[PDB]
Protein backbone atom coordinates (compact mmCIF):
# COMPACT_ATOMS: atom_id res chain seq x y z
CA UNK A 1 0.00 0.00 0.00
CA UNK A 2 1.57 3.40 -1.29
CA UNK A 3 2.14 6.75 0.59
CA UNK A 4 -0.33 8.14 -2.42
CA UNK A 5 -2.85 5.24 -1.80
CA UNK A 6 -3.23 6.08 1.70
CA UNK A 7 -3.88 9.71 1.10
CA UNK A 8 -6.57 9.34 -1.36
CA UNK A 9 -8.23 6.72 0.68
CA UNK A 10 -8.09 9.20 3.74
CA UNK A 11 -8.93 12.28 1.81
CA UNK A 12 -11.88 11.00 -0.33
CA UNK A 13 -13.45 8.68 3.08
CA UNK A 14 -13.56 12.02 4.83
CA UNK A 15 -16.48 12.80 2.75
CA UNK A 16 -18.39 9.42 3.72
CA UNK A 17 -17.89 9.85 6.81
CA UNK A 18 -19.75 13.58 7.27
CA UNK A 19 -22.99 11.64 6.36
CA UNK A 20 -22.67 8.12 8.16
CA UNK A 21 -26.21 7.48 8.47
CA UNK A 22 -27.24 8.66 5.39
CA UNK A 23 -24.33 6.80 3.37
CA UNK A 24 -24.90 3.21 5.85
CA UNK A 25 -28.88 3.58 4.78
CA UNK A 26 -27.71 3.63 1.29
CA UNK A 27 -25.11 0.74 1.77
CA UNK A 28 -27.38 -1.68 3.53
CA UNK A 29 -30.51 -1.28 0.57
CA UNK A 30 -28.35 -1.56 -2.05
CA UNK A 31 -26.58 -4.59 -0.74
CA UNK A 32 -29.83 -6.93 0.26
CA UNK A 33 -31.33 -5.85 -3.30
CA UNK A 34 -28.27 -6.77 -4.83
CA UNK A 35 -27.42 -9.68 -2.84
CA UNK A 36 -30.66 -10.95 -0.98
CA UNK A 37 -29.39 -14.14 0.09
CA UNK A 38 -27.54 -12.17 2.68
CA UNK A 39 -31.21 -11.48 4.22
CA UNK A 40 -31.01 -14.92 5.46
CA UNK A 41 -28.49 -13.63 8.29
CA UNK A 42 -30.13 -10.83 9.97
CA UNK A 43 -33.68 -12.85 10.61
CA UNK A 44 -34.93 -9.71 11.97
CA UNK A 45 -34.40 -7.71 8.84
CA UNK A 46 -36.61 -10.09 6.65
CA UNK A 47 -39.74 -9.98 8.64
CA UNK A 48 -40.34 -6.51 7.66
CA UNK A 49 -41.38 -5.01 4.63
CA UNK A 50 -38.16 -3.97 2.04
CA UNK A 51 -39.60 -0.32 1.49
CA UNK A 52 -39.49 -0.08 4.85
CA UNK A 53 -36.12 -0.73 5.81
CA UNK A 54 -35.02 2.55 5.00
CA UNK A 55 -36.97 3.99 7.80
CA UNK A 56 -36.38 1.09 10.38
CA UNK A 57 -33.95 2.60 13.86
CA UNK A 58 -32.26 -0.87 13.99
CA UNK A 59 -31.78 -0.51 10.83
CA UNK A 60 -30.30 3.10 10.70
CA UNK A 61 -28.40 2.02 13.33
CA UNK A 62 -26.81 -0.99 12.10
CA UNK A 63 -25.60 0.16 8.93
CA UNK A 64 -23.99 3.56 10.95
CA UNK A 65 -22.18 0.44 13.07
CA UNK A 66 -20.51 -1.05 10.12
CA UNK A 67 -18.94 2.38 8.61
CA UNK A 68 -17.84 3.45 12.13
CA UNK A 69 -15.76 0.49 12.29
CA UNK A 70 -14.33 0.95 8.84
CA UNK A 71 -13.66 4.48 9.92
CA UNK A 72 -11.31 3.77 12.39
CA UNK A 73 -9.80 0.76 9.89
CA UNK A 74 -9.33 4.60 7.77
CA UNK A 75 -7.61 5.91 10.49
CA UNK A 76 -5.06 3.12 11.56
CA UNK A 77 -4.05 3.10 7.66
CA UNK A 78 -0.32 3.45 6.94
CA UNK A 79 2.52 2.70 4.23
CA UNK A 80 2.34 -1.51 3.75
CA UNK A 81 -0.61 -1.19 6.58
CA UNK A 82 3.00 -1.22 8.92
CA UNK A 83 0.65 -0.01 11.96
CA UNK A 84 -0.65 -2.61 14.46
CA UNK A 85 -2.97 -0.92 15.18
CA UNK A 86 -4.86 -1.72 11.85
CA UNK A 87 -4.75 -5.33 13.12
CA UNK A 88 -6.40 -4.37 16.07
CA UNK A 89 -9.63 -3.11 14.17
CA UNK A 90 -10.12 -6.20 12.32
CA UNK A 91 -9.30 -8.51 14.99
CA UNK A 92 -11.81 -6.99 16.91
CA UNK A 93 -14.58 -8.05 13.71
CA UNK A 94 -13.12 -11.78 14.00
CA UNK A 95 -14.12 -12.13 17.81
CA UNK A 96 -17.72 -10.23 17.02
CA UNK A 97 -18.14 -12.42 13.24
CA UNK A 98 -17.00 -15.92 13.98
CA UNK A 99 -20.07 -16.43 15.98
CA UNK A 100 -22.01 -16.77 12.74
CA UNK A 101 -20.74 -19.26 9.96
CA UNK A 102 -20.90 -15.92 7.72
CA UNK A 103 -18.63 -16.73 4.76
CA UNK A 104 -16.11 -15.17 2.82
CA UNK A 105 -18.20 -14.54 -0.60
CA UNK A 106 -20.47 -12.57 1.84
CA UNK A 107 -17.59 -10.16 2.99
CA UNK A 108 -16.77 -9.55 -0.69
CA UNK A 109 -20.26 -8.41 -1.98
CA UNK A 110 -20.30 -6.25 0.54
CA UNK A 111 -17.20 -4.17 -0.45
CA UNK A 112 -19.06 -4.31 -3.73
CA UNK A 113 -21.40 -1.98 -2.21
CA UNK A 114 -19.21 0.58 0.37
CA UNK A 115 -17.50 0.62 -2.41
CA UNK A 116 -19.84 1.88 -5.05
CA UNK A 117 -21.52 3.92 -2.19
CA UNK A 118 -17.87 5.99 -2.06
CA UNK A 119 -18.14 6.59 -6.02
CA UNK A 120 -21.87 7.91 -5.50
CA UNK A 121 -20.15 10.50 -2.90
CA UNK A 122 -16.88 11.26 -4.47
CA UNK A 123 -15.82 10.32 -8.30
CA UNK A 124 -12.84 7.95 -7.81
CA UNK A 125 -10.19 7.38 -10.65
CA UNK A 126 -9.00 3.32 -11.30
CA UNK A 127 -6.05 3.78 -8.90
CA UNK A 128 -8.06 4.89 -6.47
CA UNK A 129 -11.11 1.93 -6.57
CA UNK A 130 -8.05 -0.49 -6.94
CA UNK A 131 -6.37 1.07 -3.61
CA UNK A 132 -10.05 0.82 -1.80
CA UNK A 133 -9.97 -2.89 -3.10
CA UNK A 134 -6.48 -3.45 -1.51
CA UNK A 135 -7.82 -1.78 1.67
CA UNK A 136 -10.45 -4.33 2.24
CA UNK A 137 -9.01 -7.38 1.10
CA UNK A 138 -6.28 -6.96 3.86
CA UNK A 139 -8.93 -6.16 6.21
CA UNK A 140 -10.78 -9.83 5.73
CA UNK A 141 -7.30 -11.30 5.27
CA UNK A 142 -6.60 -10.19 8.85
CA UNK A 143 -10.34 -11.09 10.47
CA UNK A 144 -10.22 -14.56 8.55
CA UNK A 145 -6.97 -15.78 9.84
CA UNK A 146 -7.92 -14.78 13.34
CA UNK A 147 -11.01 -16.80 13.11
CA UNK A 148 -9.20 -19.83 12.23
CA UNK A 149 -8.72 -20.35 15.97
CA UNK A 150 -12.38 -21.44 17.15
C1 LIG B 1 -17.01 -4.41 6.32
C2 LIG B 1 -17.25 -5.54 6.98
C3 LIG B 1 -18.12 -5.56 8.27
C4 LIG B 1 -18.02 -4.74 9.35
C5 LIG B 1 -17.03 -3.54 9.52
C6 LIG B 1 -19.04 -5.14 10.32
C7 LIG B 1 -19.28 -4.57 11.57
C8 LIG B 1 -20.23 -4.96 12.53
C9 LIG B 1 -20.60 -4.21 13.74
C10 LIG B 1 -19.99 -2.86 14.22
C11 LIG B 1 -21.55 -4.91 14.40
C12 LIG B 1 -22.26 -4.45 15.69
C13 LIG B 1 -21.89 -5.29 16.90
C14 LIG B 1 -22.53 -4.63 18.12
O1 LIG B 1 -23.60 -3.92 17.95
O2 LIG B 1 -21.95 -4.77 19.25
C15 LIG B 1 -21.84 -6.12 13.63
C16 LIG B 1 -22.77 -7.10 13.96
C17 LIG B 1 -23.31 -8.02 13.08
N1 LIG B 1 -22.77 -8.36 11.83
FE1 LIG B 1 -21.30 -7.32 10.78
N2 LIG B 1 -19.72 -6.21 9.78
C18 LIG B 1 -19.18 -6.51 8.54
C19 LIG B 1 -19.60 -7.52 7.71
C20 LIG B 1 -20.66 -8.36 7.95
C21 LIG B 1 -21.25 -9.27 6.99
C22 LIG B 1 -20.79 -9.44 5.53
C23 LIG B 1 -22.28 -9.91 7.59
C24 LIG B 1 -23.21 -10.98 6.96
C25 LIG B 1 -24.07 -10.64 6.00
C26 LIG B 1 -22.38 -9.42 8.96
C27 LIG B 1 -23.30 -9.86 9.91
C28 LIG B 1 -23.57 -9.32 11.17
C29 LIG B 1 -24.71 -9.62 12.01
C30 LIG B 1 -25.86 -10.62 11.71
C31 LIG B 1 -24.53 -8.79 13.27
C32 LIG B 1 -25.50 -8.71 14.47
C33 LIG B 1 -26.56 -7.66 14.15
C34 LIG B 1 -27.32 -7.24 15.40
O3 LIG B 1 -27.36 -8.04 16.38
O4 LIG B 1 -27.90 -6.13 15.39
N3 LIG B 1 -21.37 -8.48 9.15
N4 LIG B 1 -21.01 -6.12 12.50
Amino acid sequence: MNSEEVNDIKRTWEVVAAKMTEAGVEMLKRYFKKYPHNLNHFPWFKEIPFDDLPENARFKTHGTRILRQVDEGVKALSVDFGDKKFDDVWKKLAQTHHEKKVERRSYNELKDIIIEVVCSCVKLNEKQVHAYHKFFDRAYDIAFAEMAKM
